[PDB]
């Protein structure tokens, strides 16, 4: 079997996307953040807290002749960004593009975090790094990717995200169209859960490549890019009146300024990410100031190819018994 499925950001900044997902029978359709940093697929509900709704399209689960509460299960998760939320867990089919799962862990909140509640356009979301990290208890649950993956066609999923426009989540095929010149692929480890992987390096404009070994994970549910201070300083110097900016939160540089590109190496190839990708537009309506799309890595722990990177390049996620990701130019 194979599935595809087009993903469409919510604002005119890319900061998530949003791919249509049906649940339950007769089918509900809920827009979800396909998610390559988490693993849990939860939802907006009928069960969620009423002052905690905002416009979501919610599951409910006893409208679904085939949902069964999965007895005893509950769910919490914290992400990077501080939000949150919980729950408890039915069993449920679930499609995505053509390609359906029966008995998918479907994780209904009871609870979300305010920056859930305040984006009317995510119904939940549906993760997609390794079933190691998903926060059912006592019982773990797999992800729709896992448990879908003995039945595709090859156990692989693609990520073709577009900058300012739709794009494409494929399970099961590589779509040999999407894409120009070759993929190239390189190791993962799955100590973290995460797809980790290791750049080789990275350039600023035009300038020469800096070979040096960036460790970090493909996130598409993270919207930018979070290398180390040094890439990231060397990044910002080139645009001038750049500053990082504690207030604020990161770096800024002036609406004014034209954005150089930044390069970054997988094995002996290279993506680049264009200027325009890494603007995220002013700080605050009508300011001057914008906001970089490169920022530091520094007390998070961990570097984050997000979507400002993964945008620029056709990525294939291989689920083989020994994970590898793939990146082509597109
Ligand atoms: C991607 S987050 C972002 N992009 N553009 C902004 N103005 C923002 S913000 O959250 O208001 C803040 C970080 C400046």
């Amino acid at each position: 079997s194979t599935g595809s499925a087009t993903t469409t950001p919510i604002d005119s900044l890319d900061d998530a996307y949003i791919t249509p997902v049906q649940i339950g029978t007769p089918a509900q359709t809920l827009n979800l953040d396909f998610d390559t940093g988490s693993s849990d697929l939860w939802v907006f509900s009928s069960e969620t807290t009423a002052s905690e709704v905002d416009g979501q399209t919610i599951y409910t689960p006893s409208k679904s002749t085939t949902a069964k509460l999965l007895s005893g299960a509950t769910w919490s998760i914290s992400y990077g960004d501080g939000s949150s939320s919980s729950g408890d867990v039915y069993t449920d089919t679930v499609s995505v593009g053509g390609l359906t799962v029966t008995g998918q862990a479907v994780e209904s909140a009871k609870k979300v975090s305010s920056s859930f509640t305040e984006d009317s356009t995510i119904d939940g979301l549906l993760g997609l790094a390794f079933s190691t990290l998903n926060t059912v208890s006592p019982t773990q649950q797999k992800t729709f990717f896992d448990n879908a993956k003995a039945s595709l066609d090859s156990p692989v999923f693609t990520a073709d995200l577009g900058y300012h426009a739709p794009g494409t989540y494929n399970f099961g095929f590589i779509d040999t169209t999407a894409y120009t010149g070759s993929i190239t692929y390189t190791a993962v480890s799955t100590k973290q859960g995460f797809w980790e992987w290791t750049s080789t390096g990275y350039a600023v404009g035009s300038g020469t490549f800096k070979s040096t070994s960036i460790d970090g994970i493909a996130d598409t549910g993270t919207t930018l890019l979070y290398l180390p201070a040094t890439v990231v300083s060397a990044y910002w110097a080139q645009v001038s009146g750049a500053k990082s900016s504690s207030s604020v939160g990161g770096y800024v540089f002036p609406c004014s300024a034209t954005l150089p590109s930044f390069t970054f190496g997988v094995g002996s190839a290279r993506i680049v990410i264009p200027g325009d990708y890494i603007d995220f537009g002013p700080i605050s309506t009508g300011s001057s100031s914008c906001f970089g799309g490169i920022q530091s890595s520094a007390g998070i722990g961990i570097n984050i190819f997000g979507d400002v990177a993964l945008k620029a390049a056709f990525v294939v996620f291989n689920g083989a018994t020994t994970p590898t990701l793939g990146f082509a130019s597109k």
